[PDB]
């Protein structure tokens, strides 16, 4: 038996959004770590860009939301989802997007202290690197490649290659995070195979500059989905706004059959100018990238002391933009649990809740993202578009769509039904913010889960039901405006109480004594603590003035109690949340 | 609009003790609260704004003088 | 507008303010409003109801936009 | 008790708010009570020195403070003049702006000096404490009295608006309640040194004086209206260049000061200016009773006093506010360890042992700096019972080719040189070293030289010294030695051959319950030393160690990796942990 070259509490393999999020969370919690990333730089192309409200709240907890916001496209410039012919030609359909439409705007603003925003990975990853470098708690090594691991009862032994020198070394860690992307080498070493079809298509993504403000500023959108007249319905052109209105992505989905020459900027430029449909627009190509779209989810997220996050455990088409958001929320779920395990205040019981809470979310996003991809072809189909039609035929179908006839009235109705399904990707508030953990680091209260007749993918319903994300309300601490989500989280458990909640002090103090885990008691509308100026918190908390809501470091609800009579239950509850033997 | 206070700066109606002392109550105002904002946006192309009469009256006078269709006689 | 003017006194009344009280008396009623008493639970409820009436001046959307002419230049 | 909280802080001035902010960053629940309903309503103290700058970087508010403060290059000079509009008397570089001092000021700290008055600083601290939501602030709440026992403190508080009384029971109490401290009185500790040693009348005013100031930027312009005695100095203080000002006089004790006689304050200011066409607007007039006094003791049992509660001095050197911040920053990390049960009264006693001698130092220096001011107009040959015309004559004949004029010239140069003790006191501001406390001597002699140690700073890792500043680079992130240490934890800086410090740090952690983070520089993929500056300043070999406290002072150092097994024992003595 030989000594290892490096000994560290946690090793992170992979420095995309999932690994860098884990390094930042561990940095905030003061847990030494090492991250290795095989590429010498951060992302060099945009890739994933849509940041949802939940990611906003996690970036607020991790103290980088203001830096992200200074760079990101604001939500009001992502106001629509557009279906069209060419960019310069007739429009086909339009819906409000990301909660900008009057029917959703109120629910979106009520639901989170954060908006949605657009920041591509080539800009987000350097912000995460900088925050990690500033904290100086862990160490980043780019150009370092994970080769293999063995683990035992007490830790994980990994072999690493420095790609510049070709030299090899070994790291010993208590735990390992697999954040290494699609084709996780870490996930293969664990013996876990994904479930779901592979290379279910190809996307060609061109990052280009062109001034299209004439075709876009009057109908601001993240996504403009086009169809050049004379093309089969499967030949959709997707424009993505990255810097309104001069910087863009263009996505095509060529047949599984045809020749994609990523190096042929001539052919790609011609295709983009065709999709624009104005030969007088200058197109400057910045990058052309082919990408293999799958849809897969890992049946298991962890094995012993190794836990995989992000694209390692779930892959899906870009529709819904759930991939990046789910990667961030995966690492944020895990890292506070590792902090407690490494301090000997919890063990494998708590670490098992990572797979229990996060794997159903992986199943949900892959299913939703796949149905949204298939929904897209419904629009050109509803117009009567098919293989084998001239440009003139398809222009005629668009022109005669608004005629007073039976045929036009029916196409009009198929279009309206295909259009309304697009809310499943443009306004999926329930998927983005409404997911609830049904088993893991939580104690059920005995109450049945809130439910109603609204489609739960589209609609979010705030609740303190254990497992759910803590409801947002605006509070005021002195004259400082802050969310319920800003005065909880930040690496600690918090017990939110109200008038008549003084019983909870002794119960939290006893719980702290028995588990070794601090439970900060925070009275709202009482004890000189934060105020609830509108009374919104009192309406959302679903407990009485004297009851309690127990919030985890990640802002999900661990437990709640109706009234102060349940105070005595807290020590046993904390012991069960932490799965302490 | 160039001269008026915009709708988002009239977001609340506040009941308080002194201005510097503790507050008493607060509601959303002029369709700024999340439960009314959707209805206020769907209902009109226009927002609510705040422009006092000593500023509004000169704008109307200037628009009337520019048109030169009718005649204003003050005094 | 008259009914909105009359609603305004309902706030300080809910707090238990009256004529002939000292500063200290009214400060005490402000501080005690958040206690776990029955007295404080009731003032809290009376405040909430008086506050809800202010929607009739702060968010009176049907008054502002929703008036309809039922006889006149219309068929 | 009505309330139970780990720490009660009495006073929401700079010292108490610094304590709340540090305890907030360290995750320690606390309660602060402040007798006034608001923060400071007048500028009061305003000079932030480089050490306060470093502490505000550790506490994460330096950028907010910098965005509002006057930058150092607009505090470039200290000026002695006649009227503001009249002839100048003398000038020195100030706050490290002079070519002979700028190199040492830039090498010494990642921070500059800046000017932010208390009415703007206190609200920034309050906002940082409200955003963290770890402690509770209670303005309008007055501490009346306390009792302490072997297990805690029991304090009686009055809510001033309701007149309601309540009791707070805490493990510790911080007396941050300013001059004439109720807390320190209750502990039976009396300050040593004189009281009402003068009155200052401070007028806060607006006037465009850029014409008399922009060509010679200064924080301080010290004027003498010709025809007045030497003692009748007029001090202008720049707050917003060059339109917002303080004006200080020191009336004789027999003179009667009406703070509300604005028409008379205004008339004196116009006289100090010497240009009756400049428009003066009074914002505030304050009379301030000036003392020089230090507490012979800073703490008693579980009660610790900070800032103006334990030292008061004239405003000369601007040390009062900087000392208050560093008093709280010395204490709070020690309280956090005591509360976690990882240290006891032995660690907490080092608050007094480290901060009380600094209190003695700043009171002595501020006092000598006040006495120095009168040497200027004395050097000129100014006395009582001279007409304006006689003092104008002494100014105009200063430059004559006479015996008389050469000698006054030389006395002026000597009186001016002494003002370096308040304008460029780099050794007092940054160079103080804790000789007994939460530190283990290494047996080396303390570095010394023949330069005046009040004027000159000398960077050292000699235990008790503030860790020397060097610019490192963590990937492409620029950072101080001070920025990668502190922040509520012990850090051990090493280099090439320093691997044996890792097991020694593990063993110290097991034995003490206190983590020691090992940070290699120029090795092990750690931060780089791009200029080699750190290697030059660390005064240990590549394989040696510098152990840095949560407050950035050095606890211990070791020349090379041979000393690694000393670390567990060193940590137990640093923490003063029981035998
Ligand atoms: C070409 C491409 C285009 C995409 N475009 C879109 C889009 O338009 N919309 C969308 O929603 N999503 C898109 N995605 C998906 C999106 O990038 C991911 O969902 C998101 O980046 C989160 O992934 P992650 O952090 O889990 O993994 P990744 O971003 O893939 O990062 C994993 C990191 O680990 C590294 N790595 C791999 N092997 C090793 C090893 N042995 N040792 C160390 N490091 C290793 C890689 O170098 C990489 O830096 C795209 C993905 C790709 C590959
Ligand atoms: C009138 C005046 C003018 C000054 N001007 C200058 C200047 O020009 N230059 C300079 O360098 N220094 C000046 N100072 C000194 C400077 O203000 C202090 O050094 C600095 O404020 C540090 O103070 P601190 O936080 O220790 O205490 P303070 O600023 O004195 O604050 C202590 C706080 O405790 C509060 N308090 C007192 N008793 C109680 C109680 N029983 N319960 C609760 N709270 C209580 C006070 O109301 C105050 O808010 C001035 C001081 C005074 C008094
Ligand atoms: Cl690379
Ligand atoms: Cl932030
Ligand atoms: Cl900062």
């Amino acid at each position: 038996g030989t000594a290892p070259d490096i000994r560290v509490p946690v090793l992170i393999v992979g420095g995309g959004p999932a690994g860098l999020t884990a390094a930042l969370a561990l940095s905030r919690y003061g847990v030494p770590h090492l991250l290795v990333n095989r590429h010498h730089g951060t992302a060099h192309t945009p890739r994933a860009h849509l940041l949802n409200q939940r990611t906003g709240e996690i970036f607020r907890d991790l103290g980088i939301a203001d830096r992200v916001e200074a760079h990101a496209t604001p939500g009001h410039l992502m106001a629509n989802h557009v279906f069209m012919s060419t960019f310069a030609g007739p429009e086909v359909a339009r819906i409000g997007a990301y909660g900008n439409g009057p029917d959703r705007i109120g629910e979106y603003r009520a639901a989170s202290p954060s908006g949605l925003c657009n920041l591509p990975q080539h800009l987000l990853e350097p912000l995460l690197v900088e925050a990690v470098q500033e904290a100086c708690v862990g160490q980043l090594r780019f150009g370092h490649e994970f080769v293999s691991l063995e683990q035992d009862e007490h830790g994980v032994t990994s072999r690493i290659t420095d790609r510049r020198t070709g030299r090899d070394y070994t790291v010993r860690s208590d735990y390992l995070i697999g954040a290494d992307g699609a084709r996780s080498r870490v996930l293969a070493q664990l013996g876990i195979a994904l479930d779901g079809a592979t290379g279910i298509a190809r996307a060609v993504t061109t990052w280009f500059e062109a001034d299209l403000s004439r075709y876009s500023a009057h109908r601001p959108a993240l996504l403009y989905m086009g169809a050049v007249p004379g093309s089969p319905p499967a030949d959709g052109r997707v424009f993505v706004s990255l810097r309104p209105w001069t910087e863009w992505l263009h996505l095509t989905f060529p047949p599984p059959t045809a020749d994609v020459d990523v190096e042929d900027h001539e052919a790609v430029r011609a295709g983009i100018r065709e999709s624009i449909g104005d030969p007088t627009v200058d197109v400057t190509i910045k990058n052309v990238s082919a990408w293999e779209v799958n849809s897969a989810v890992a049946p298991r997220y962890a094995s012993g002391r190794v836990f995989c996050v992000g694209d390692a455990v779930h892959q899906n088409p870009p529709t819904n933009g759930l991939g990046l958001n789910s990667a961030v929320a995966d690492s944020f779920n895990l890292c506070w649990k590792l902090k407690l395990a490494l301090e000997g205040l919890a063990g494998p019981g708590l670490l098992d809740t990572y797979h229990d809470e996060r794997q159903p979310v992986g199943r949900q996003i892959v299913d939703r993202a796949f149905r949204s991809m298939v929904d897209l072809i419904g629009i050109p189909q509803a117009l009567g578009f098919t293989e084998g039609q001239s440009p003139e035929e398809q222009w005629r179908l668009l022109d005669t769509l608004h005629e007073d006839t039976e045929e036009a009235r029916q196409r009009r109705a198929a279009l309206a039904a295909a259009t309304a399904a697009i809310h499943g990707q443009a306004n999926a508030h329930g998927v983005e913010l409404g997911y609830r953990y049904r088993t893991g680091a939580l104690v059920p209260d005995g109450t049945p889960e809130p439910a109603d007749e609204r489609d739960p993918e589209l609609y979010y319903r705030a609740t303190t039901w254990p497992g759910a994300r803590l409801p947002h309300a605006w509070l005021e601490n002195g004259r400082h405006r802050c969310s319920t989500l800003d005065v909880t989280g930040r690496g600690r458990f918090t017990l939110l109480t109200g008038p008549g909640g003084e019983p909870w002090r002794d119960a939290a103090r006893d719980a702290a004594l028995d588990t070794g885990v601090e439970v900060a008691v925070l009275p709202i509308g009482a004890g000189g603590g934060p105020r609830d100026p509108y009374g919104t918190w009192a309406e959302l908390r679903e407990v009485e003035e004297s009851g309690a809501v127990l919030v985890r470091p990640d802002g999900h609800v661990a437990w709640r109690a109706r009234d102060h009579g349940h105070a005595k239950e807290l020590p046993e509850v904390m012991a069960r949340v932490l799965h302490q033997p």
